[PDB]
């Protein structure tokens, strides 16, 4: 089998609805960025769970009114006050201490003066109120913030740093998530050498391999390293087999064309079994790319068989191995994000869709970024993927300053 | 002191001014994400480091032009051809393999016909060559893509997995880089409990410290937890003793208004003998934000004393810390990513610029994106912060669907 040309669309659609999403575990909230909640997460307390000063200032009763008051103690943070204020008296408060029994409002500093002090002036004794409070001015009420029994994350959330500081807010210090997918890669060819060694006559080395796991690593998924294999099936089996059993997902590059010594289609259907989707997508780079499943013990194995020409393999790692990858975590929209930039230069189009590595700057107050096409600015690594659309009768080219789509592959 | 009201311009500057770079160290070049070079990279090999096919298909001298040809031999990947192609000859060659000694172009196999093989099927005898081939057709000589000598990786050079596949291709696999930074963080203040925590009278649970390592973590730096500090001088000066001692930064929050039980920029100044260069920042939120060095032994440790609300300690970590950590580890122009978007809602300008976080969302085929201030959109972690002027006379509010400037904060 020549395998049907698959056209990108349904290549992407048929990766995305093929791939399953991972079961779940407990984790500490600490080891959670980047994972999705299982669950919807509660408040068990109030936020604030006392009544708390918005202010350095004196709590007071706001029927007073303004005039001098008899300052009988002071609240501080994290003491629970124990006397009551009464008409004509006003205590001392600092941001985040509780407000005492019989206060109803907080004057901040700026709005009184100083009027009796101790000789030694370490105890503020009387205080002027210059201004009319409102009842509750200055002042969190309990619960302002979070109510006790109030959802404060819902299942499917993909957390950041915020999300964790509120899981340490609630004290939700164990959650429930989604797996995270390992990732096995392999290489195949027998001109490879490892990047350590010495070139050999006809011999070169791989470089897909760290190119493939650096890709993975830099989403947060563990990977395992599954060497250089040989251009031979019972080496491809092995390989592969080794792959099912440590990992949820097998990347290999090379050895997918119909080359003589090109092996491992067969290999995954005849000897593997598994279920091989597409054999070739109508795209450029990348049209030798392979998707399959393997469905073993009622776990669904996806396996990526990537070309084995480096630029193709670094393309289509972003374009079809990354959202699997972010369906498999549970990330509920697993897409990229595309973004509107402006060609740098001109462009020839192609028949199929075309995809190169780009950067994405944005100038001076200009609002749409600019799409270098790669190959100071080489100290920069790709951001960025133009996706450039498949010539026609009418549009045979692009130009620069025109506006083209562009995926995101690096922090911008 | 009440220390002066620094601008933002100002305050920012600073940070970057004092902040110093730090020395290298020599890494593999798996460990490369995130690094900075601090060498220049070279090739000691050619790629390819033989005359490569292109295709699969034929090695021919295109001075034979079209007709018919014996088959001598076949070039695989990964071995170095022995036999000189002579005219009437072709050999087999896939892609990848070298070009035998003799042979000047590949012609590919769909423009070809085979027209002898052995009885078995297995070896191909004779084949039809359609087309005349222009010399070195379907051929990368010697050197096509990298040639011995040529530097391939610039210092300065920010590496992604690109730059560690193109190490693995040159056989580099030790680079000098500079180092990381590794942030101490604490928390502060006689309320604050650990987040494992039941409540207390008085007491709420520490949010800042989970919060601002996660952000650390996520820009790939090691971290260190200082914990809990009450609001005494004597435990913070024993704190930021040991985070000078284990790390490069040292980060904390709380403590920095003016608030009777406030110590830090007192400890600072008096008992550690840093360098405050400012103490207030005329920004909303944020204004007591404090940035201190305090060189020791020909080494500059940094400081930030962030404010104690959650949402102040994280914006502000963002705005400062970030931009000071990046120029630590080397990058040469250490600055964020702004990007333009159009203001989901109607907002009322400050006096002090102003800073909140924001979720960036690409809409279809419109070529700005929206910014959504935060507090299926709950979905996402927030990725932008929205930075708003301050008001003038003529400016005072800012409308739905203008124009704004958004820091990049989390993957796009
Ligand atoms: C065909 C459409 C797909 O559409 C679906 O996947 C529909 C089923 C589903 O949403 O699961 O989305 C993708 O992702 C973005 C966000 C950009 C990247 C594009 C992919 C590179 C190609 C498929 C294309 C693509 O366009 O839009
Ligand atoms: C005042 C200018 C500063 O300008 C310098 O730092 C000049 C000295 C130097 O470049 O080192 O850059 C910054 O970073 C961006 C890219 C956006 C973020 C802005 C910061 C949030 C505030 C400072 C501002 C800022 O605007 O531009
Ligand atoms: N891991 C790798 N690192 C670097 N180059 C590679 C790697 N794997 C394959 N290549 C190169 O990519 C090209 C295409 O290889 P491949 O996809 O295996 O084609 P075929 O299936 O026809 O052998 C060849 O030049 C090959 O040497
Ligand atoms: N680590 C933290 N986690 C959550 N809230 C905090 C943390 N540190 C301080 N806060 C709260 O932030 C607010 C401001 O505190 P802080 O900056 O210490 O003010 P002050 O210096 O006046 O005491 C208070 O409500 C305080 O309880
Ligand atoms: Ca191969
Ligand atoms: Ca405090
Ligand atoms: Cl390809
Ligand atoms: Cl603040």
């Amino acid at each position: 089998s020549p395998f049907p040309l698959t056209s990108m669309d349904k290549a992407f659609i048929t990766v995305l609805e093929m791939t399953p999403v991972l079961g779940t575990e407990i984790i500490n909230y600490r080891d959670g960025m980047g994972r999705v909640l299982a669950q919807d997460v509660y408040a068990k307390d109030n936020l604030p769970p006392f009544p708390a000063s918005v202010k350095d200032g004196y709590a007071v009763r706001a029927a007073d009114g303004p005039g001098d008051r008899f300052i009988i103690g002071e609240s501080q943070a994290g003491e629970q006050p124990t006397q009551t204020v009464m008409p004509g008296q006003v205590m001392r408060v600092t941001t985040g201490a509780p407000i005492p029994c019989g206060a109803d409002a907080v004057v901040q500093v700026e709005d009184t003066e100083l009027i009796r002090e101790s000789d030694d002036g370490t105890e503020e004794l009387e205080v002027r109120i210059l201004v009319q409070a409102r009842p509750g001015q200055d002042i969190r009420p309990i619960g302002h913030d979070i109510k006790r029994g109030e959802c404060v994350l819902a299942k499917g959330t993909h957390m950041g740093p915020s999300e964790i500081g509120l899981l340490a807010t609630v004290g939700v210090t164990e959650v429930e998530v989604n797996k995270f997918p390992v990732v096995a890669v392999m290489s195949t060819g027998n001109e490879l050498l490892n990047p350590e060694d010495d070139l050999l006559p006809g011999k070169i080395r791989d470089s897909n391999r760290s190119t493939l796991l650096a890709t993975i690593q830099e989403h947060g998924y563990p990977t395992i390293n599954l060497g250089i294999v040989g251009d031979n099936p019972d080496d491809l089996l092995n390989a592969l087999n080794e792959g099912i059993s440590r990992a949820d997902v097998i990347i290999t590059s090379g050895g997918v064309s119909m080359g003589e010594k090109d092996y491992l289609k067969q290999v995954l259907d005849i000897d593997l079994h598994a279920q091989i989707h597409f054999g070739r997508v109508f795209m450029k780079p990348g049209l030798p790319t392979t998707f399959a499943t393997l469905d073993i013990d009622g776990v669904r194995k996806i396996i990526f068989a990537l070309p084995g020409n480096p630029v193709s393999a670094v393309v289509t790692c972003n374009l079809f191995v990354v959202p699997a990858l972010r369906k498999m975590q549970g990330i509920l929209d697993p897409r990229p994000t595309i973004i509107k930039a402006r060609l740098s230069c001109d462009v020839k189009l192609d028949p199929r869709p075309e995809y190169h590595r780009c950067i994405l700057t944005w100038h001076h107050q200009e609002p749409l970024p600019w799409a270098q096409s790669t190959g100071l600015m080489s100290m920069r690594s790709a951001n960025g993927l133009l996706m450039l659309p498949p010539k026609t009768e009418q549009y045979v080219e692009l130009h620069k300053g025109e506006v083209v789509d562009v995926m995101v592959i690096g922090r911008l």
